């Protein structure tokens, strides 16, 4: 991917629960968009919400106020002792998807739904894993461009 | 650190299983007033028979009055049949919908546990952490960010 | 202790497995009349072939007449195929929808059980508690709150 | 135990959309649906439209397109899904059932679920009335009629 | 027997796991051309990063141009987390929606397998049958019936 998007406006909305993993993901996304796709730091809006359940709601509210070419919803869900994990994981995933089709703005799913901390960190590039935030960054640019031209 | 003295919050809770509901509603209210400067007279508390009416009750309410954020509280416990499985999913997807359709933030105060003990623990009893507190702060934050 | 003598309630029940449906419909009606002062003339009872037509039947009816609350009653029992799993989800999500789209409360009177015995028990037979009673009371409350 | 009706609907227009995958089971069902509507409910052969699609995934899409062109009083979506080696079964079964349900509520036209979601071929045939089973197409036909009438 | 020389087909495929995507896209195209008389110049082929963008991509494309039928191709393989389970469902439900909202047929060219071998087999490799072929014929049929 040699796609450059210097006029793209990207929005990043991440939950704040479990930051040991969130930060590396958000960081990876931003760095990849800037260093590999020529996106301008000043054209990247980063916002946060309490948890993953608010990801769709927060993204929906934001794309109504400003104009973005692509959005990235980042969050981490870890299986617990109850059925909570099962039910909101599904609700959020179906939710983001909806906000995207309703608004016409691309929504990248930066949602990790893991069984334990270790799996989440590994996917954030720690302990020899690959940072998925990088992939989401590149995806956002591609969808942003294809959404225009 | 986030103060919201002009916010109007709505809390709708089911009435089924009150040993857990009360602590949750109370924690939510206390946290909003004591930590976020929300005014007691700006908090409306309503109830419905069960969790299945949560979406329907919240929808009806935000159509009559104007709220900045809403909290849906209820407790679901796995039983002998497949009821738990199906309505848990329906309610979670339903509250989520009302939130996106109306544009009003809907905090999910629904506990979907396997037994009574897990419910109480998450209500702050028996050495657990009261989630109603987290929901209170969340409602304030979403209320403010929504403008 | 909620009285609703001017309420108009609609009950739509599937006809599949009547050993359990009847007790439920009867419990619902009795409870509304004897404990909430609802008038027999004000309760409309309709039926559909099966649970899959519950949302469709309810939607059609609330388009012709005006009701304050509705109750969808039906019984689903796990069979040998995956049929149970799939239409149970569809119906629960579907009634939920008709309720939010129309603005009319829709009480879920749907039992999703593993066998006949579980269904009857929840119909108040063999020492169980009749859930139709709970649904009747719910219908009233939601009806009034909808004002 | 399913309780039927002795309802007559000679002015009803019924549409039947079936997938073609696995016809050993589809035919009996379609045939049962049709015969039952004609012989027991007085529906007129000319008032029954029968269309088909490649597979069950196109059932909602096909029905939607058709009820936009013509006017029907009730629709029946017929199809057969059998658990395979992958997760395909699980996912499209759910998608289709939710899908037909939607088309029915959006359009206001009754949609009968003639979808069999079985674990093997045997279970499908049995429910198609073969090998001592009960033909479900029959039940769907009566359902279509009833919903059609109540819809007025 | 079904020829559609005036049909305009759209193919949108994810780029993840190309060892399987190519055979499928190839089979789809060949079958439409060699068996249904579709004209190569009337087949638009586009791509997206992953399966999650499939609905989003298709939606954007059928808004710019007019197609008679669409095919969404992608491959999802169970992993170590719950990711597979959740997006598989989301994408299948999403493509379905785009189809019903737009009125344009959307063929499901999404494989949801447990391992690489299963995907390749269904791509016609190792003695399996290429499903891309079936999707191509399907697209043609739906395109025509849609008129």
């Amino acid at each position: 991917s040699d796609l450059k998007g210097p006029e793209l406006r990207i929005l990043i909305v991440h939950a704040r629960w479990n930051l040991q993993a969130i930060e590396p993901l958000v960081k990876g996304a931003v760095e990849t968009m800037i260093e590999k796709h020529d996106v301008k730091l000043e054209n990247i809006d980063i916002e946060s919400v309490p948890g993953s359940y608010e990801l769709p709601q927060g993204i929906r509210a934001s794309i109504a106020r400003n104009t973005y070419d692509a959005v990235i919803g980042i969050g981490v869900l870890i299986k617990g002792s109850t059925m909570h994990f099962e039910y909101i994981s599904e609700a959020v995933v179906h939710g983001l998807m909806r906000v995207g089709l309703d608004s016409g703005v691309p929504v990248i799913l930066g949602l990790l739904t893991v069984l334990n901390e270790e799996q989440a960190l590994y996917r954030a590039g720690l302990n020899g894993g690959h940072n998925h935030g990088n992939d989401w960054g590149s995806a956002a640019v591609e969808m942003g461009l294809k959404a225009l031209y």
